[PDB]
């Protein structure tokens, strides 16, 4: 309706802009600052993360998921599962569990990355890097290739009906068994993360979203992402595809900005979008959604 008058504002708002690195910079860490700091003492409880029990479910210690907003398991299978696991709800345009942000599982919580895949019904899972990478590895190996050995983690089982190789990632066709029953969960993998460089990295992570969003186009189930720690490249992803889904729904609000939609997230899931290059991608990642929406607009125009 208002949309045409509200994107070309901020494309033209971008077009008259510096728009320094250093901008970014500053920018990122008052970013940081200012969703970490000037909190009460209380601000943010993470009590469920960091019981004696759950202690060792984390990859990283620092990295713990807000009780409020977390992922809580209710599905048993053995009698030494809890209801945690490392990962937050973030919110959608359509649902309050559009996505769900979560760490690379450790070889101790692969069934329980199973067990929140399996009750909360996702279809999506997508992983936003190769399992070992520039050196390290990652996280641990929840899914198997085609011809491979099935892969057993409690009472789940999990086989590899078909991999699709993309450009740049690949699709795996899981096929999940539970209790008699089989599910199929599609699971991008994504394998050419720039080293340092967005601009070179942002229509391919589009051709993701894009890919991703033809399969499920809706909030209805949770899309898992996750990498390593469930924050960087995970933000990325959820913070651009969230902006796609306003743009697509037609509803991206005046005065846009970044640099809140980021806050907003980190207030879901702590660390959302961890360096200054990721925070850029976002950037001009949104910045070429708001041209190609806006080409869609005056193609439709009648």
């Amino acid at each position: 309706m208002d949309q045409r008058e509200i994107l070309q504002k901020f494309l033209d708002e971008a077009q008259s802009k510096k728009i320094t690195k250093e901008e970014f910079a500053n920018e990122f860490l008052k970013l940081k600052r200012q969703s970490t700091k000037y909190k009460a003492d209380k601000t943010y409880p993470t009590t469920v993360a960091e019981k004696p029990k759950n202690i060792k479910k984390n990859r990283y210690k620092d990295i713990l998921p807000y009780d409020y907003s977390r992922v809580e398991l209710s599905l048993i299978t053995s009698d030494e599962d809890s209801s945690y696991i490392n990962a937050n709800f973030i919110k959608g345009v359509y649902g309050p569990k559009a996505y769900i942000a979560t760490q690379g599982p450790l070889s101790t919580t692969l069934l329980d990355f199973w067990r929140m895949i399996w009750e909360y019904s996702v279809l999506i899972i997508v992983m936003a890097c190769m399992e070992y990478e520039m050196g390290k590895k990652k996280c641990e190996r929840y899914w198997a290739e085609p011809g491979e050995m099935q892969l057993e983690f409690g009472p789940f089982s999990v086989s590899c009906e078909a991999e699709k190789r993309k450009s740049d990632y690949i699709i795996r066709t899981l096929k999940v068994k539970f209790n008699s029953e089989t599910r199929t969960i599609y699971q991008f993998h994504y394998k050419n993360w720039p080293d340092h460089d967005v601009p070179s990295s942002i229509d391919p992570i589009l051709e993701l979203i894009w890919d991703v969003r033809c399969y499920q186009e809706d909030d209805s189930v949770p899309i898992c992402i996750h990498c390593s720690a469930g924050c960087g490249r995970t933000g990325v992803i959820c913070a651009i595809d969230y902006t796609w889904m306003l743009l697509k729904d037609g509803i991206i609000p005046e005065n846009f900005s970044v640099f809140s939609l980021i806050r907003e997230m980190r207030t879901q899931r702590p660390s959302l979008v961890q360096t200054q290059e990721q925070y850029e991608l976002v950037y001009n990642a949104v910045l070429e959604l708001f041209k190609r929406q806006m080409d869609v607009i005056r193609d439709k125009h009648s």
